[PDB]
């Protein structure tokens, strides 16, 4: 069998979540896609899902991926952004889900885009364990004293209500899917500007995995037969 790493998410469980009272059993949008995908394969792929994470906070998805390279996982399935530093060390499938960083702020703030957020001094929220933190420090070079980790959508909504003047944030930077779910229950906020990364979600496998390529093709069949939008509709103003 394959030891497949699965992120142990504490928020936005609609994507990936451990079943309560199990350790190797998972449900969510990402699992269902992955299952469907393996079924279209011409051969059998036995998997054992292994949780990655302490169950208190969302794990570092980059460290989770690294476990493939240390030979601890034969692969990783979850809501994993295909980003450049990760692609350097493993082989992702093609994106089964489109994603990309956006700015979420209250309707009618002075913050209109990523650009206007950078030039200010005000604090920014990011999701705990997201590559977002790395991007904000290295590519956009925003000071670490401005970045505020946030574990849950409740945490999101609080830091936005509180605002900068009450140890909250002026805005949150996060991948659209999480943002879209958050806004379902919090219509008071909006995505200012456009998407400013095109990093999609994929399944991670060791460099030179025939699995990675064969599933990339599988994902396409699911998209053409409308099963991707079907599974989306089933899990996800
Ligand atoms: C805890 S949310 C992190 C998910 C994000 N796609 C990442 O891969 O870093
Ligand atoms: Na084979």
């Amino acid at each position: 069998e394959l030891k497949i790493g699965v992120p142990l998410r504490v928020s936005y469980k609609e994507f990936v979540s451990q079943i309560r009272g199990t350790e190797n059993m998972f449900k969510g949008f990402c699992i269902d896609v992955f299952t469907a995908a393996v079924n279209l394969l011409p051969y059998a792929v036995p998997v054992k899902f292994i949780p990655y994470g302490n169950g208190k906070e969302n794990p570092s998805y980059t460290h989770m991926v690294e476990m493939i390279t240390t030979g601890n996982f034969d692969g990783v399935v979850g809501d994993v952004a295909i980003v450049t530093n990760r692609t350097k060390i493993v082989d992702f499938t093609q994106p089964y889900a489109a994603s990309g960083l956006v700015v979420v702020a209250p309707g009618g703030t002075p913050i209109k885009g990523i650009e206007s957020l950078r030039e200010r001094d005000d604090p920014i929220g990011y999701q705990v364990g997201s590559f977002a933190e790395s991007y904000l420090r290295n590519e956009l070079n925003i000071s670490e004293s401005r970045l505020v980790p946030l574990g849950t959508p409740e945490a999101y909504a609080k830091a936005l209500k509180d605002g900068p003047s009450k140890g909250g944030v002026a805005a949150i930077v996060d991948e659209r899917p999480y943002v879209e779910l958050f806004l379902s229950s919090n219509c008071a906020y909006r995505i200012v500007g456009q998407e400013f990364t095109k990093s999609g979600w994929g399944f991670a496998f060791p460099r030179d995995s025939p699995l990675a390529i064969d599933l990339s093709t599988a994902i396409l069949e699911l998209a053409e037969n409308g099963d991707l939008q079907r599974i989306h509709d089933k899990w996800l103003c």
